[PDB]
């Protein structure tokens, strides 16, 4: 049923921390406009120095989050990521290529893609987000100079 799907779209939509002030007209903006994309273990979400536009949120699974930096030749692993959390908005914030690696960790991921419109029209039109944002941003950029990001 169309509105069961929606209900349970809204309702994981509502936990992610990020998403859960929004006004419902907003969510339902989302609930409408977002994908789904399917990964096997190993498969790289994000790639590091790629182009890339698109806002994540996992919904089934964990990723991990590797990174290059100096005096190592494979990318370092930073953290890994499970179900309501997000990334890829730092590329959309900074105005740059992505700027780590996001790889699933396990068999049939689920990530929830969110073009750069929706996100301009939802999460990118209340300025509380938009700040809190620059500010995890700055502070991933912190973490990204104090271990040599590359
Ligand atoms: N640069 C950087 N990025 C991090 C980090 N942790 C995560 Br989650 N991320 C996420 O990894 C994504 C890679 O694509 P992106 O640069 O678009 O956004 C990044 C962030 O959402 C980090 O320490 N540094
Ligand atoms: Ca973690
Ligand atoms: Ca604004
Ligand atoms: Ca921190
Ligand atoms: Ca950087
Ligand atoms: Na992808």
């Amino acid at each position: 049923t169309a509105q069961a799907r929606d209900e349970q779209y809204r309702n994981f939509l509502r936990s992610v921390s990020l998403l859960k002030n929004l006004p419902e007209d907003k969510l339902t903006k989302i609930i409408d406009c977002l994908e789904v994309e399917y990964y096997d273990k190993g498969d790289y979400i994000i790639r590091e120095g790629e182009e890339g536009s698109t806002f994540f949120i996992l919904a089934k699974g964990k990723v991990k989050v590797t990174q290059s930096t100096e005096g190592h030749d494979q990318p370092q692993l930073i953290k890994t990521l499970q179900k309501g959390e997000y990334f890829g908005e730092k590329a959309l914030i900074s105005d740059d290529v992505r700027s780590a690696n996001i790889i699933a960790e396990e068999n049939d991921v689920a990530c929830l893609v969110i073009d750069r419109e929706t996100f301009n029209q939802t999460v990118g039109t209340f300025e509380e987000l938009q700040k809190y944002l620059e500010g995890y941003v700055a502070n991933l950029n912190r973490d990204d100079e104090k271990r040599h990001a590359k």
